[PDB]
C-alpha cells in the first residue's frame, strides 16, 4: 500500500558534547495533518512509526550526523502532513536535525527543520511537536494547526513558576537579581538591577532557582545557569564552545594566576613597557603547577602558546603588529575614537566651553575649565572651528562624575570624570587638543585633589602628564565601552527581544523566521556572563575600575537608552557627527567624512534595510495586516511592557500599527545583534590586548609636585604609567577574557547566511535572502577598496597600520578583526 518515505537526520549526544540502538521501538514519529481534522478541529494524528534502518546512501551529511529511513502509512483520510510528534524512548537525549518526506518531484518534498534536542519522553509534559517549513501569519495558519500552534506557544511561555531544568524550553523574564552572592558574604551583595526607577534595566531569561536565605529579593547560586534547552548550543569541536571559557577563567585560571603572585614566583608589577610586550614575545614564566592547571582546559588552552611546562605566551595584538609604539601617538588616541574598539561615543561640540547638566549643589561648580585660547587648532580660531563643524569631544564628565566619589573610596581605584576635545584637521584626521580631568568637590566632603586641564606636550615631565591624562580618558572609555557600548547596548538590550519572540511568535511566523537567526547563542553567552563575567567578584569587577559599582553604572546609563536612537542614522545625528541630507545615498552626511565605523556601518545598515523592506511585504501588504496580526501585537506589547518594562512609558517606542514601524523595529533589532555588536566586540583583543593602549583601571590620581611620585614621573615615565594603570595580575586575567571574546568560532553563522537552506519553503523569501547575501559580498569589495585607498590611510589604518576590517561581513574562524555574525554570540 501507499507509504510516505521519510528520512530523519539526527546527531547522537556525544557528537555535540551505537546507531543500531536508535532502531527497534526506540524512536516514534507520528505525522500530523495540516488539512484534515478530528471532531475538535485539530489535525489528525497518525500512528506511532519507528526508525527502520540507517541510510548510508545519502550524499554526505554534515559531520556527526546520521540519517535513518522511516515509512509512514497515510491513507486518503489523512490529508497532507504539516507537522509531526516525536517520542524518544531511549534514556539519552539526541539532537534532531530534520525530517524530510520524499516525493516523486522535488517540488512535493515536505521538509521539517528541527534543530532541537529531544529528551526521553518521560521528561516532557507534552509530546514534542515540529512543524513543516511553511510560513504563516496567524490568519493564514491552516485551521487544523491553529490550536497546535497556540498550545506550543503556551508551552514555551510556562507559568512563571518553578526552577528551570536542563530539558525545559520555557522562556520568561526576570530581573538581574542573580549577580550577588549574599548567602556567602555580605561583601558580595549587589543591588537588584531592573524593576525600579532607581536601577532600571532590561530583563533577562528567568531561571527560577529561588531566593537566598539572607535576601529574599536575590536569586540563590547554582552550578548551571539555565537557558531554554535549544539556546544552549552544542558544538562539534570543544574549541568552538567559547562561551564556556569565562567560567573556567574565573573559577580555575584566575586562582591559578593568583597563586603565582601570592607565592612571589613572578614580579607583582610590570616595571617597564617591555615587560608588557614580553607577554607576546617570549611569554611569561609561571610555576609548573600553574601551567599544568591552565593548559589542559578546553577553550582556555587555545588562548596561549605554551611549552607545556613553564611558559604562557599571548598572541601579538593587531594594534602592535606593525609598530610597537604607535599606540602612544596622539594620532592613534584620537583615531580609535572613530575606528577603534569603541567608535560610537564621540560627539560634535557646537559651543565652547562645553557644559554640564549636573547640579553644582552636589558636586561644586561644574563649569569647564578649558579655555578656547589655550588650544592649538592648526591656526583656526574657536569661532572658525565651531562654524565649520570641526570641533568634537569625548565627553565622560556627566557620565562619570556621579560615581567618582564612590569609586575613589575603593582600595586601588582612582579616576577622574574626563572630557577630551578633538579638532578635525584639514587633512581629515582628528587631533586631541585638551583633556579635562574633573573631580567632585562637595565643599563638605571633598579630599584635597583638584580638577585640572592638561594640554598636549611632547617633551619633559609635561609629556608624561599628558600621556597619563590620555590613560585616565581611556580608563573611562574602556569602562563605558565594555559596560555600556558592549554589554548594555548589545547583550543586555537584545535578550528581552529573544524571549518575547519565542513566547509570542510561532516557529511558523514570518517575523520569527526573520529575526531568530539574529539571536543565536545570545541567551547562552549572557547566562554564562551573569555567572562569571558580570557577577559579584567576577571577571569584570575584578579587572575594571568601578569594581562592585560596574554593573549598576550600566543601569544608570540605561535610564537614557532609547530604542529608536539605536538606528545608525539616528545615532549619528543625535551625536552631532552627521546631519540629515536627502541628497546623499544614505540620507545623512557625515561631518567626519572618513569616519570608518560610520561610513562602513551605513553600507551594512542600508543592506539590512533593503532586506527587511523586501521581506516584510511578502507577508504584510497593508498597515492593517500588521495591526491584525495578534502574535505580532502580543510580541511587541510584551517586549516593551515586560522585556524593557522599566522604560515602557517612554514616548519613543514604535506603536507597531504600520508597515513602516514593523520594518523599523526589525531593522533596528538586526542592526544591534549583527553589525553593532560586531563593531564593538571583535576589536577587544586587537586593540585592548596591549594594556597600555586600553587600560581597564586607574589606581592613583596625578601626583603633586614635590613628592616622590612626581619625581618618578620625571625619572621613570614608563613606571609612572604602569603604576597608574591596571596592575599585572588583573591585566593577565582581562587579556585572557578579551582574547576569548574576540574569537570567531568555526561554526559561526554570519550576516547573509543561515543555518539551513530550507528555513522556509517560500521561494520569494529565499530569493530576497540570496540578494541580501550578494549585496553583502559587493559591500565587502567596496570596504576592501576603502582600506586600500591611500587617501584614507590616516583614519582607516593610522600609525598602527591596522586596516579597519571590523565591518567586513565575512570572516574565517579565529581572532580575525573582521566578520559580522548574525547575532550577539560571544
Ligand atoms: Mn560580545
Amino acid at each position: 500500500g501507499h507509504k510516505i518515505k521519510g528520512t530523519v537526520v539526527l546527531m547522537p549526544k556525544n557528537e555535540l558534547e551505537n546507531l543500531n540502538a536508535f532502531l527497534g521501538r526506540s524512536v516514534s514519529l507520528q505525522l500530523i495533518s495540516a488539512t484534515k481534522a478530528d471532531a475538535h478541529g485539530k489535525g489528525k494524528v497518525g500512528k506511532d512509526t519507528f526508525l527502520e534502518g540507517i541510510n548510508t546512501s545519502l550524499p554526505t551529511l554534515g559531520a556527526g550526523e546520521s540519517a535513518f529511513n522511516i515509512h509512514f502509512e497515510w491513507d486518503g483520510s489523512m490529508g497532507i502532513p504539516g507537522a509531526f510528534y516525536i517520542k524518544n524512548y531511549m534514556q539519552v537525549e539526541f539532537f534532531l536535525k530534520s525530517l524530510t518526506l520524499e516525493a516523486i518531484s522535488n517540488q512535493g518534498t515536505i521538509r521539517f527543520v528541527c534543530n532541537s534536542w529531544v529528551y526521553n519522553t518521560k521528561l516532557y509534559k507534552s509530546v514534542r511537536i515540529f512543524f513543516a517549513n511553511h510560513t504563516y501569519v496567524p490568519s493564514e495558519t491552516p485551521a487544523p494547526l491553529v490550536e497546535y500552534r497556540e498550545e506550543e506557544l503556551k508551552s514555551l511561555r510556562g507559568n512563571g513558576t518553578g526552577e528551570r531544568k536542563e530539558y525545559d524550553r520555557i522562556y520568561d523574564y526576570d530581573v538581574y537579581n542573580d549577580l550577588g552572592n549574599p548567602d556567602k558574604s555580605e561583601k558580595l551583595a549587589r543591588p537588584v538591577l531592573g524593576g525600579s526607577s532607581t536601577f532600571p534595566y532590561p530583563r533577562r531569561g528567568r531561571t527560577g532557582r529561588g531566593p537566598t536565605v539572607t535576601d529574599p529579593n536575590t536569586e540563590k547560586q547554582g552550578e548551571v545557569f539555565y537557558v531554554p534547552r535549544d539556546e544552549n548550543l552544542g558544538h562539534l569541536k570543544s574549541k568552538d564552545a567559547l562561551e564556556i571559557g569565562t567560567k573556567s577563567l574565573s573559577q580555575i585560571v584566575q586562582p591559578a594566576f593568583e597563586s603565582a603572585f601570592d607565592l612571589k614566583s613572578t614580579p607583582i608589577e610590570f616595571h617597564s613597557f617591555q615587560d608588557v610586550h614580553d607577554l607576546y614575545e617570549g611569554g611569561i614564566k609561571l610555576p609548573r603547577d600553574v601551567i599544568s592547571t591552565i593548559i589542559p582546559l578546553p577553550v582556555i588552552k587555545e588562548l596561549y602558546r605554551t611549552d607545556g611546562q613553564h611558559i604562557l605566551k599571548f598572541p601579538q595584538p593587531h594594534v602592535v603588529q606593525v609598530s610597537q609604539s604607535a599606540w602612544m601617538t596622539d594620532e592613534e588616541f584620537a583615531r580609535e575614537m572613530i575606528a577603534g574598539v569603541n567608535p560610537c561615543v564621540i560627539r560634535g561640540l557646537e559651543e565652547f566651553p562645553p557644559k554640564s547638566n549636573l547640579d553644582p549643589a552636589i558636586y561644586g561648580d561644574q563649569s569647564s575649565k578649558i579655555t578656547a585660547d589655550s588650544l592649538d587648532l592648526d591656526g583656526y580660531t574657536m569661532d572658525e572651528a565651531l562654524g565649520s563643524r570641526r570641533l568634537f569631544m569625548l565627553d565622560y564628565h556627566d557620565i562619570f562624575m556621579p560615581y567618582v566619589r564612590q569609586i575613589n573610596q575603593l582600595n586601588s581605584a582612582k579616576t577622574y570624570a574626563t572630557r577630551t576635545i578633538l579638532f578635525l584637521r584639514e587633512d581629515g584626521t582628528l587631533k586631541p587638543v585638551a583633556i579635562e580631568l574633573s573631580l567632585p568637590h562637595s565643599a563638605g566632603d571633598l579630599s584635597a585633589a583638584v580638577s585640572q586641564v592638561v594640554l598636549p606636550a611632547k617633551e619633559g615631565v609635561e609629556s608624561t602628564i599628558w600621556l597619563l591624562a590620555k590613560a585616565y580618558v581611556i580608563v573611562n572609555d574602556s569602562c563605558y565601552h565594555q559596560l555600556m557600548s558592549h554589554w548594555l547596548n548589545t547583550h543586555a538590550a537584545m535578550e528581552p527581544f529573544v524571549i518575547a519572540t519565542h513566547r509570542h511568535l510561532s516557529v511558523l511566523h514570518p517575523i520569527y523566521k526573520l529575526l531568530t537567526p539574529h539571536y543565536r547563542n545570545n541567551m547562552n553567552i549572557n547566562a554564562l556572563a551573569r555567572q562569571s563575567l558580570i557577577n559579584a567578584n567576577g571577571i569584570i569587577e575584578t579587572t575594571f575600575l568601578p569594581s562592585k559599582y560596574s554593573v549598576e553604572m550600566s543601569s544608570a546609563v540605561y535610564k537614557n537608552w532609547v530604542f529608536t536612537d539605536q538606528a545608525l542614522p539616528a545615532d549619528l545625528i543625535k551625536r552631532g557627527v552627521a546631519i540629515k541630507d536627502p541628497s546623499t545615498p544614505h540620507g545623512v552626511r557625515l561631518l567626519i567624512e572618513d569616519y570608518p565605523y560610520a561610513a562602513d556601518g551605513l553600507e551594512i545598515w542600508a543592506a539590512i534595510k533593503t532586506w527587511v523592506q523586501e521581506y516584510v511585504p511578502l507577508y504584510y501588504a497593508r498597515d492593517d495586516d500588521v495591526k491584525n496580526d495578534s502574535e505580532l501585537q502580543h510580541w511587541w506589547k510584551e517586549a516593551v511592557e515586560k522585556g524593557h518594562g522599566d522604560l515602557k512609558d517612554k514616548p519613543w517606542w514604535p506603536k507597531l500599527q504600520t508597515l513602516e514601524d514593523l520594518v523599523e523595529v526589525c531593522l533596528i533589532i538586526i542592526w544591534i545583534a549583527s553589525a553593532l555588536h560586531a563593531a564593538v566586540n571583535f576589536g577587544q583583543y586587537p586593540y585592548g590586548g596591549l594594556i597600555m593602549n586600553r587600560p581597564t583601571a586607574s589606581r592613583r590620581l596625578l601626583p603633586e609636585k614635590g613628592t616622590p611620585e612626581y619625581e618618578e614621573m620625571i625619572n621613570n615615565h614608563e613606571k609612572a604609567y604602569l603604576r597608574t594603570i591596571t596592575s599585572k595580575l588583573p591585566t593577565l586575567i582581562s587579556l585572557s577574557v578579551i582574547e576569548i571574546l574576540s574569537t570567531h568560532a568555526s561554526d559561526e553563522v554570519y550576516l547573509g547566511q543561515r543555518d539551513n537552506p530550507h528555513w522556509t519553503s517560500d521561494s520569494k523569501a529565499l530569493q530576497a535572502f540570496q540578494k541580501f547575501g550578494n549585496k553583502l559580498k559587493e559591500i565587502e569589495e567596496k570596504l576592501v577598496r576603502r582600506n586600500n585607498d591611500p587617501s584614507l590611510q590616516g583614519n582607516r589604518l593610522g600609525p598602527v597600520q591596522l586596516p579597519y576590517t571590523l565591518l567586513y561581513p565575512s570572516s574565517e574562524e579565529g581572532l580575525t578583526f573582521r566578520g559580522i555574525p548574525n547575532s550577539i554570540s560571544i
